[PDB]
């Protein structure tokens, strides 16, 4: 099987399907270099069954800065580096069966052996030799997949090749959609007209199908090609043959197999298909091209790669690259700065650029075994020039090796930048997925190992957990429940000794915003956010924003990633980008009118959420609020009202005392659930219903309920059962042993178990999707009655007791597996879902849509990671705004954008003044300093008048309101009655527009000084 504890937020990438496959897949890896070792830890970190690493090479001091599993001690022994790197890859995931191997490649090399491997993968290998091997692989049948990755420098080269003809079981991996049907017309060919505001979103010649179509029952469980005609609307083929359409209707689409052609190594290198990473320079990928294969030429034909200053070897170089453009079919003109660049950076090694070419790599492995998404075809161009461009003409002996570790980073932005970044203190916020790649990043590129100034500080307050092993690589399983911060800085001291960091455990957020004050991020030089939710992100962005400091952001959601740079006085916030807000499930939808499995999950959520915590909590509550049920009575008795007393008393009288009088009211919640809800909705509005239009009430969107018969036999009703036995048993603390969970025990027990008549009675439900829910509704006096009779009884029978008025509150935790609260989640959707006649979902999509588990992959990670590492460079080496670059990833396309970064907005007032997001206004005033006085000292430095002062929600002064026009002679201490915890305040003002009845223009905030 599949281990879900470790591959749960995997499973949901990928699938089952493509779990399976991924085993039973020996997968050939060559080089082990910086890039090879990255490949192998996305491989074993994904969970393969049995990789082989191989290579020749012995380690060298220059490894050390590229390589973040070997030590000095392995240089100095002078063994192989896959030798070397064996035991600590093979400790990432126990699973994985990794073996190394040293036998030697070149012309007479016999490739036999090869054909074991379902994939293989060359770095650093020679390009004839590459050339012979892809012959070989693509020639085997199966054909042996191909892929080929090198980097040079800030240079990078990734090739495809996955045979003749490759077989996609899935383009693209994404939920087919769910399109209902409003009107079918018979014609030919027959147009198909969607629900208004509901559009499709569907391309033309996809393949859907259909049911649930009344009047033509023939195009249910049909499949058509359909063409789009407009938003709403496509059409599908003849249907004159069918019969007049009637009402309702559900169309999903069908995904089928694809076929990719790609081509051989030898011929690709001549009519390369690059994919396009920049817009802007639509041609740039054919340049890279051509000055790689150039220098692939210069290797084989002088034995070693160009020295760096050595101009004759550009010159050979250039030469080079334009005796092979004349070859090339499109004849492309040579780009003289990339190919200088090239020459330049040749021997050198960028460590971020490596690992995103590894993540881009190791995700092409993975379709390469799996068939899962749309492979790359076929060449890949990955560039960091931005990070030299605008270094201009540096001299070549920043560039010369030192001796140091970090010679190989030294070769390619030269030693000042390096020397900037020893002295970085950055802060890193959150240490997930994402933190702990570049923390490893910050390792290798020698992030604050200066003695003098760099300093890394990252805060996280979450434990270790099993599936967090899967994509964080610096945790191991004896790591498991502790801190994050600690174990990643204790795992980075390991890969980089010279490296200072400080661990924190405090949440970023207000509460903690005196520990991380403003001078806390003065000190701090970049500010990079590894977060997973909004609101931290906001809130980090509001506090980059006052106080003026570059932030790098993040996130991934499956093989989907971005970046975000805001640098000060150049770009704009994270606030000044506003996504739309969530789809909130309208509140009749989701109580009474489901139509989606996600529905009946988010209701099963909910009442787990209301059943076992709010409503134990509630009770507690008032429990503690009040000594006892004597003086409850005695109030009540009194006519006093007390909160959500009356629902209290009725969960008293239904206590249950022992195991079987859980199982009862266990059985009577199934009962109320889905049997008698369904029975009262039917009451309330009849199969055949009518609105005034003559149509159906019940029509699609909405669902007729039925309802369920329990039966014991059916596995769903006694997973139901046994589930919420169990909470029932735990929330009221009732003992209970495994033996009582069997299915002859259940039968015992509801044999006696008496099933209460149902009964409809005159409810209003509401049906629009505007409604939402209501307040309490007061309570009669006949249920008061009630509800102090049964008080009175309970008193009298003296179960009125402490013992009795506590009772545990469960918190829904979904990793835990044995607790049942996914089980009974599941169940409960399940069993809603057959009440309706839609569609169950397994366990595991449960888990998913109710845990609001986001799906995320090693691969995507690292890439992001190493994205993210090259644009905080570029932030420190202090580079223009061209230089700086967004991006958006979607490795199961696979596409690559890099746009340029959003320019900063001016926001102009009045008379030509203008004003960034950035800016912040200084006034000083003194004790007796009056608002007046602010307002000359504002249109004075600034030339605008102030007519609207705001301090959050404090009403300070505005001119229009009838009372307060004397406030202008009010000091500022008395207006707004400022704490003396500062001395200075921040105030929001806005200023009166040219156009009178708007609202005044909202301008900079001001910080107003007391003295
Ligand atoms: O408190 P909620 O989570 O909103 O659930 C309530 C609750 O049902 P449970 O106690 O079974 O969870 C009500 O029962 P009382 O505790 O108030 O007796 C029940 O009312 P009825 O038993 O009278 O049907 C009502 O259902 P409705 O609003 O349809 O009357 C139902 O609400 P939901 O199940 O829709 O949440
Ligand atoms: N306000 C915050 N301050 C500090 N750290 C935060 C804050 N919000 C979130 N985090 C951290 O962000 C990290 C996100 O990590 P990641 O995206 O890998 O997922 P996760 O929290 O480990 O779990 P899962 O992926 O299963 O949801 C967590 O370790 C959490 O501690």
């Amino acid at each position: 099987e599949i281990d879900d504890a470790l591959y749960s937020r995997q499973r949901y990438v990928l699938g089952d399907t493509a779990m399976q496959k991924m085993a039973k897949s020996h997968v050939f890896l060559s080089g082990m270099g910086g890039l090879g070792l990255e490949i192998a830890k996305n491989l074993v970190l994904a969970g393969i069954k049995a990789v082989t690493i191989h290579d020749t090479e012995k380690c060298q001091a220059w490894d050390l800065g590229t390589n973040f599993f070997l030590s000095e001690d392995d240089v100095v022994n002078k063994r192989n580096r896959a030798e070397a790197v064996l035991k600590h890859i093979a400790e990432l995931n126990p699973y994985v069966h990794v073996t190394s191997s040293s036998v030697p490649f070149n012309e007479t090399t016999d490739l036999s052996f090869l054909d074991k491997y379902q994939c293989v993968v060359l770095t650093e290998m020679k390009l004839p030799l590459q050339k012979k091997i892809n012959d070989f692989c693509r020639s085997q049948c199966p054909p042996i997949k191909f892929i080929s990755a090198d980097v040079h420098g800030i240079w990078s080269r990734l090739f495809c090749d996955f045979g003749d003809e490759f077989e996609v079981l899935d383009t693209t991996g994404e939920e087919p959609k769910e399109i209902f049907i409003s009107n079918i017309t018979q014609a030919n060919p027959g147009i198909v007209t969607c629900l208004e505001n509901h559009p499709h979103k569907l391309e033309t010649g996809q393949f859907l199908t259909f049911r649930e179509i009344n009047g033509m029952t023939g195009l249910n469980g049909s499949i058509q090609q359909i063409t789009v005609i407009s938003p709403f609307s496509f059409s599908i083929g003849d249907t004159t043959e069918l019969e007049p359409y009637l009402h309702g209707g559900i169309a999903v689409q069908v995904k089928t197999p694809k076929t990719v052609f790609f081509e051989s190594l030898e011929r690709q290198l001549k009519h390369p298909k690059c994919l396009i990473v920049d817009f802007s320079n639509p041609e740039a990928p054919l340049e890279i091209h051509t000055a790689m294969l150039a220098l692939d030429q210069f290797q084989e034909k002088y034995s070693r790669k160009p020295n760096v200053g050595c101009q004759q070897d550009s010159e050979e170089l250039l030469k080079l690259a334009t005796s092979i453009s004349e070859t090339l079919e499109e004849k492309p003109d040579v780009n003289a700065d990339i190919v200088h660049w090239l020459s330049w950076t040749a021997q050198g090694f960028l460590s971020p650029l490596a690992a995103a070419v590894g993540g881009v790599a190791s995700q092409e492995v993975l379709k390469a075994v799996t068939g899962k998404f749309s492979p790359l075809c076929q060449w890949l161009y990955l560039e960091a020039a931005d990070i030299v461009e605008s270094l201009g003409k540096p001299e070549c002996e920043e560039f010369l090796p030192r001796g140091d570790r970090y010679d190989a980073l030294r070769a390619c932005i030269g030693d000042t930048l390096c020397q900037k970044l020893q002295n970085l203190n950055i802060f890193l916020v959150g240490c997930g997925a994402i933190g702990c790649e570049m923390l490893k990043n910050f390792a290798l590129l020698g992030v604050g190992t200066s003695k003098e100034k760099g300093m890394i500080t990252v805060t996280d307050p979450d434990l270790i957990e099993k599936s967090n092993l899967n994509r964080q690589f610096l945790f191991r399983p004896h790591h498991i429940q502790k801190p994050k911060s600690y174990t990643a800085a204790d795992a980075t001291l390991k890969i980089n000794s010279q490296i200072k960091i400080d661990a924190h455990l405090n949440k970023v957020c207000p509460t903690t915003e005196t520990i991380y004050n403003d001078e806390f991020y003065t000190k701090q030089d970049v500010i990079i956010t590894a977060l997973d939710n909004v609101e931290a992100r906001r809130y980090v962005d509001s506090r980059c924003l006052a106080n003026l400091r570059p932030l790098l952001d993040s996130g991934t959601m499956g093989t989907k990633g971005h970046t975000e740079v805001i640098v000060p006085h150049l770009t704009e916030s994270y606030n000044s980008h506003r996504d739309p807000p969530e789809e909130e499930i309208p509140f009749s939808t989701l109580k009474s009118f489901p139509a989606a499995i996600e529905h009946t999950i988010q209701w099963a959520r909910d009442k787990f959420e209301s059943s076992f915590s709010h409503k134990p909590s509630l009770f507690n509550k008032f429990w503690q609020t009040y000594s006892s049920a004597e003086e409850v009575l005695q109030k009540i008795q009194s006519g006093h009202s007390l909160e959500g007393c009356f629902q209290v008393i009725k969960l008293l009288s239904r206590r249950p005392r022992n195991w079987s009088q859980c199982v009862e009211l266990a059985r009577l919640k199934f009962e109320k659930y889905f049997n008698h809800k369904a029975l009262q909705l039917l009451h309330c509005f009849p199969l055949d219903i009518r609105l005034k239009d003559g149509s159906l009430f019940w029509q699609s969107p909405k669902r007729p309920p039925s309802p369920i018969k329990f039966d014991l036999n059916e596995p769903l009703h006694l997973s139901f059962l046994q589930n919420a036995a169990k909470l029932y048993a735990t929330v009221y603390c009732i003992p209970f042993a495994e033996e009582d969970l069997s299915a002859d025990a259940l039968l015992n027990i509801l044999s006696e178990v008496k099933i209460q008549e149902f009964k409809p009675s005159n409810k209003v439900v509401q049906t629009d999707e505007t409604a939402r829910k209501p307040d309490h509704v007061p309570i009669s006096s006949e249920d008061e009655r009630n509800a102090i009779f049964q008080l009175e009884k309970a008193i009298l029978s003296n179960e009125a007791t402490k013992s009795d008025l506590q009772m545990a509150v469960l918190s829904f935790e979904k990793d835990d597996d044995h607790n049942g609260h996914i089980d009974f989640i599941t169940a409960a959707s399940n069993l809603r879902a057959k009440m309706y006649s839609i569609e169950p979902a397994d366990r595991f999509k449960t888990k998913r849509i109710a845990g609001k588990i986001i799906p995320a992959i090693a691969t995507t990670t690292a890439t992001v990671s190493g994205l993210v590492a090259l644009e905080m460079i570029k932030v420190t080496g202090g580079y223009p705004f061209e230089a700086y670059k967004n991006c958006f990833l979607n490795l199961a396309i696979p596409i690559v954008v890099f746009t340029e970064t959003t320019e900063v907005r001016k926001t102009k007032i009045r008379n030509g003044i203008s004003f960034t997001i950035w800016d912040r206004w200084t006034v000083h005033g003194k004790e007796d300093f009056t608002l007046l006085d602010f307002i000359n000292a504002v249109k004075e430095k600034y030339g605008i008048e102030p007519t609207m002062v705001v301090q959050g929600v404090k009403m300070l002064y505005v001119p229009v309101m009838p009372g307060h026009a004397k406030r202008l002679k009010l000091t500022m201490h008395k207006l707004v009655k400022p704490t003396t915890e500062k001395k200075y305040v921040d105030l929001t003002v806005s200023f009166a527009p040219d156009i009178d009845g708007d609202e005044d223009l909202p301008g900079p905030p001001v910080r107003y000084y007391f003295s």
